[PDB]
């Protein structure tokens, strides 16, 4: 379908353990308490190429260490060399992962239900936001809600 999530908002999110462009292998266990933002793309998505670079240069560049950040790309079915060859001609300095068959992307979304979006993922480990295909507002609402994420306030009660 277009919007086949399987995954929903306050849900939490799933494990698993992606090899990296430069042949890293990182689990998702490893990166939660800190604020894990998955993006879900790939070599043959235009889209994309508004929504990595905007990642990249808002969120990527700002807060990509800090202390408490991670963003990882994941690409839906294009293997090493395509995704290598792509990110490279798109700059992305943050490193992309390899998901040939769409089985880390189907432990998010429906394989057949589209690509271009975006999983953040909180400090306890739940999704709080979806985005689709980028999308200006949505990028900006994410980009600022991400600069609380690395503090977070959203929780209020503290816990």
């Amino acid at each position: 379908m277009s919007l086949g999530y399987i995954v929903r908002i306050g849900e939490m999110a799933p494990d698993f353990t992606i090899t990296l462009t430069d042949g890293k292998q990182v689990t998702l266990s490893s990166l939660r308490g800190k604020v894990v933002m998955l993006q879900f793309t790939a070599s043959w998505c235009g889209v994309c190429r508004k929504e990595m670079p905007f990642i990249e240069k808002d969120i990527w560049l700002k807060h990509k260490d800090n202390a408490d950040f991670a963003l990882i790309g994941i690409d839906r079915d294009e293997p090493l060399e395509k995704v290598l060859a792509f990110a490279k001609s798109t700059g992305v300095t943050y490193p992309l992962g390899l998901d040939p068959g769409a089985d880390i992307f189907a432990k998010y979304a429906l394989r057949d239900a589209g690509i271009t979006r975006n999983v953040l993922i909180d400090r306890e480990g739940k999704i709080v936001k979806l985005t689709r295909l980028y999308n200006e507002e949505e990028f900006a609402s994410l980009v600022q809600q991400i600069n609380e994420m690395l503090k977070e306030g959203h929780h209020h009660h503290h816990h």
